[PDB]
């Protein structure tokens, strides 16, 4: 015999029943601008998925992390000064020969 | 969540405990540089020969 | 039986219910004119 918000259901050997309370003047304007502005910061983050971003900044974030060794990306290239330091001493041997 | 964030900042979270080490990652470099100096100094001998 | 924002439907053996609550006078206008703008932002990012 459900009744509005009077949910009840006495089965065979069972009694089930539920009861609500919803909405009051203030909160309930504040609850549904709450609903609606949810829905601007998905267009918000929306636009700036149209645009880019995404993937770039995903990397940057990964790599900030790599970043935070101590500018990881300069060891790579140290690294890479000496491959070419190889070069130059080579273009010395080869020019001893 | 939707942005991003997530992931990213709980490898941080986890990094940032070894960079309390006393900053862990200049450490792994170091090494690295180790090497980068047994190139050289092989860069020479080899120029030794 | 169906009526207006009252929808029913007591099946053979299931209780099928729903209905909803929207609008109200400040953020009404407030929600169309939040419909509106993400069509300005969708066609600035056309013109680009």
């Amino acid at each position: 015999p459900k009744a509005r918000d009077q949910a009840v259901f006495p089965q065979n050997g069972l009694v089930v029943s539920s009861v609500d309370v919803q909405s009051v003047e203030p909160v309930d304007q504040r609850t549904r601008d709450a609903l609606q502005r949810s829905v601007q910061l998905a267009i918000e983050i929306t636009t700036n998925s149209q645009e880019a971003a995404a993937k770039h900044e995903a990397q940057r974030l990964e790599q900030e992390a790599r970043g935070r060794l101590e500018r990881q990306k300069i060891l790579d290239q140290s690294e890479a000064e000496k491959a070419r330091k190889e070069l130059l001493e080579l273009e010395a041997m080869s020019m001893a020969v």
